[PDB]
């Protein structure tokens, strides 16, 4: 057991050390503290796997120690985790002393865990003082005025470090350490230290001062946001950098929520125009994911206005936009304008845009289009609106690249489940039929499973009638690899179909097929008697199918005779 951690195998010291909590209940929980930990201190060198499963250990050991009474054990071998060069096993160590802090009486906290973020911050290496960062927050509510003082101007100090690295830190973790401060200290403190890393050299840095930005935005009151917040926040979505400028839009909707539904107006609607504008096709797609969602949370009177009058316009401009990434992002929540602009207004001013984008080149534009109806069937006739996803269908089934096919396979059980139980018939039967003879066989077995659950959404009736026929007719089909298909399409059917369908029209084409030239289907007659067998009643196996199986086992190929017999196995 001992023997199990100096091992020289990767995979025995994993389950020594993933199953180190286990020594501990062995050997004394006195005695743990005294033997074990001052061996998982000083010898620890190894993979990358097994540090990031002792950091992920000492985090639940907090009771296999003694208890409270003993916790500030566990933060030696913690702290040489936390110096380790690599970002897994750094905040993985972070993760288990924030956890462990808790379990610090407020005085076994200013004697250990304090003076431990103190050295580490104080590290000479940045890696130290960039998991220092992770530590202010646990520590601060419960300790001493004296020891916050001083926790505060430590803080300062990593925040106008001399790397980007640790002040990118520090920035990352400005958010949650003004949670737990007192109001007019983040006025005080946080505030300067906020701007100042929002306007860094490096972009890297103020990059993270935009969701800093919007933690900062929750605690103060909205009289403040004008005066504290909102000039570093309108200087970062005008950023130089576009990276920058990215996060603007990714933070938008929690951007909106935090500065509540006035400054949202004033300031953000503006400014959203201008991102939905922006020269880098990154950002614009960044800000095309955020709008059903930022049009949603504008304040319930002054909406329905300022979405037909500074939404829409520039929605209408990203629809003609030269990038197939913006204008994909944006048709996949377009359609959810709908359940919030009514019925009149998304006939007037949406429809002809979800028509613009129907007929738009790119197939995962379109594609997203038809993923979404169910936003629009619910407050606008799924009627004339069908007039122009034909086209569009067509043109995706029929497309060359077969990863765009298999796509609108996929959407194909629902999409009909939308349109005419009937309209299916005279316009999309073609198609459905047409992907069984396929070069790709990815395109085949999705086309197959697909009339599978067109039977659970049309019955077993409109099966019989408009699918079977056309099915069966492919055992005639001079490429063997078309006559195949049958029977697999046969598979699939004949569990949804019942058992006088089955018997009577199914199990006819099955036999006969047994007799085919090509080795390679008759085999495939015989594994296709296995799955149709128990659904049949028990005479028509020893009428028909008994002595069909035991034709096949006489058979000169060896893979036919073999799973001939083998479904004589459900027989006899």
């Amino acid at each position: 057991l001992i023997d199990e951690l100096r091992n020289e195998d990767v995979q025995l010291r994993l389950n020594s050390i993933k199953k180190l909590s286990t020594i501990a209940l062995a050997l004394g929980v006195e005695r743990t503290r005294s033997e074990l930990l001052p061996f998982l201190t000083d010898t620890i060198y190894d993979e990358d796997e097994v540090l990031l499963a002792l950091a992920e250990q000492l985090g639940t050991f907090t009771t296999l120690v003694g208890g409270p009474e003993y916790v500030h054990c566990l933060l030696p071998p913690l702290e040489s985790l936390a110096t380790v060069e690599e970002t897994v096993v750094r905040d993985k160590a972070v993760e288990s002393l924030r956890a462990i802090s808790h379990e610090h009486s407020p005085s076994d906290l200013e004697a250990h865990f304090v003076p431990l973020v103190k050295r580490l911050a104080g590290g000479d290496w940045f890696t130290s003082r960039t998991s220092a960062c992770g530590l202010f927050s646990v520590c601060y509510p419960r300790v001493s005025s004296a020891v916050k003082a001083e926790l505060r101007q430590y803080f300062r100090n990593l925040c106008s470090d001399d790397t980007r690295m640790v002040r990118r830190a520090a920035a990352s973790k400005l958010g949650e350490f003004a949670k737990v401060l007192e109001l007019d200290n983040v006025k005080s403190e946080i505030i300067p230290m906020f701007s100042n890393l929002a306007s860094d050299e490096q972009d890297s840095v103020r990059l993270l001062a935009v969701e800093a930005c919007v933690n900062i935005a929750q605690l103060l009151p909205q009289e403040d946001l004008e005066a504290l917040v909102m000039p570093t926040l309108r200087q970062a979505a005008e950023d130089k950098s576009w990276r920058v400028r990215y996060m603007v839009a990714d933070k938008f909707t929690e951007l909106q929520k935090a500065v509540g539904p006035e400054i949202t107006k004033t300031d953000l609607v503006p400014a959203f125009q201008n991102l939905m504008k922006d020269c880098e096709a990154e950002v614009r797609a960044a800000a095309s994911h955020k709008v059903k969602e930022f049009c949603e949370n504008l304040s319930a009177d002054c909406r329905e206005n300022v979405i037909m009058t500074q939404i829409l316009p520039c929605i209408k401009e990203l629809v003609s936009d030269a990038n197939q990434h913006v204008k994909s992002a944006l048709a996949s929540v377009i359609m959810g304008l709908s359940p919030i602009l009514g019925k009149d207004n998304t006939i007037e001013h949406l429809l002809p845009l979800f028509l613009a984008q129907l007929k738009d080149e790119c197939p995962e534009v379109r594609l997203n289009i038809i993923s979404n109806l169910d936003c629009v069937n619910e407050v606008i006739g799924i009627r004339q609106l069908s007039q122009s996803l034909l086209p569009a269908i067509v043109e995706l089934a029929e497309d060359a690249k077969w990863r765009v096919r298999l796509a609108i396979i996929e959407y194909m059980p629902l999409l009909a489940g939308q349109l005419g139980v009937e309209f299916f018939d005279e316009k999309l039967n073609s198609l459905c039929m047409a992907w069984l003879v396929d070069h790709v066989y990815a395109i085949r077995e999705a086309a197959t499973s697909n009339l599978k659950k067109l039977v659970e959404k049309f019955g077993k009736e409109w099966a019989h009638a408009t699918i079977i026929p056309k099915v069966l007719a492919m055992s005639g089909d001079p490429n063997y690899l078309h006559r195949m298909t049958t029977l697999f399409c046969i598979n699939v059917l004949s569990e949804v179909c019942g058992q006088d369908i089955t018997t009577k029209h199914m199990l006819p084409t099955v036999l006969r097929m047994a007799g085919d030239p090509v080795a390679n289907v008759r085999f495939n007659v015989a594994k296709s008697l296995q799955k149709i067998g128990p659904i049949l009643d028990n005479s028509t196996l020893q009428s028909e199918v008994k002595p069909i199986l035991e034709k096949l086992t006489q058979d000169q190929d060896v893979d036919v005779k073999y799973f001939a017999q083998e479904a004589l196995t459900v027989l006899s």
